[PDB]
């Protein structure tokens, strides 16, 4: 709980913005110190800011990202949003369609994050 | 969680199709006996076929629905999709997250949305 539906809308919209510019440390800061990330969902959860920062640094360490639909928020501090990421793999432009689901804590920080996507969502 | 990524895409797309035509019996058949529905997510879990059937009865019992983006599937039998529901004259943007069992039936259904996502 804590963040209202509107606040969730704002936090998740900002996440996309941070990912887009690639500000790794600002992204990490949005996460609870002990948050867990599953990206893609189905893979082992990654625990803690050190591990999360290493994760984003690997992926974002050249990439554009934008919402492709509005954020769907709840009244219990959770939300979901659809988005697309554009990256350059092997010097070639690729697109990845994803849907992120997040649960925030009483301090407005991301406690849980789950990114839904597979190969079928990747394209050029 | 046996259903593959492509099979999840198909099942989730069929669900939307069924909702769009309003075939409650067909929709309910898609769920497993132990299934739980959280719609909107944040509201108490609904379980029991008679209960899930009654939930759809009240909602679809003129309603239309369409995918507004591709289904995002995983390899552990789960998927998420963005869609729009038109009903009463208004529109609602939703995102459904679902987990299927080893039989390809809905085990978990979670629909995210709130008043903000509503448009009249």
């Amino acid at each position: 709980n804590l963040p209202t539906a509107q606040e969730v809308q704002g936090l998740m919209a900002r996440y996309i913005e941070l990912v887009d510019v690639g500000d790794i440390e600002a992204i990490v800061q949005m996460f609870a110190d002990d948050a867990t990330v599953e990206d893609p969902f189905g893979q082992p959860p990654i625990h803690g800011r050190e591990q999360i920062a290493a994760f984003y640094r690997q992926g974002l360490g050249k990439v554009r990202a934008c919402l492709t639909g509005p954020v769907r928020a709840s009244h219990n501090g959770c939300g979901a949003m659809p988005f697309r990421v554009e990256m350059v793999w092997n010097g070639q432009p690729c697109a990845l369609d994803v849907i992120l689901v997040m649960r925030f804590d009483e301090h407005g920080r991301i406690q849980t994050m789950q990114a839904y996507w597979s190969e079928v969502n990747l394209s050029v």
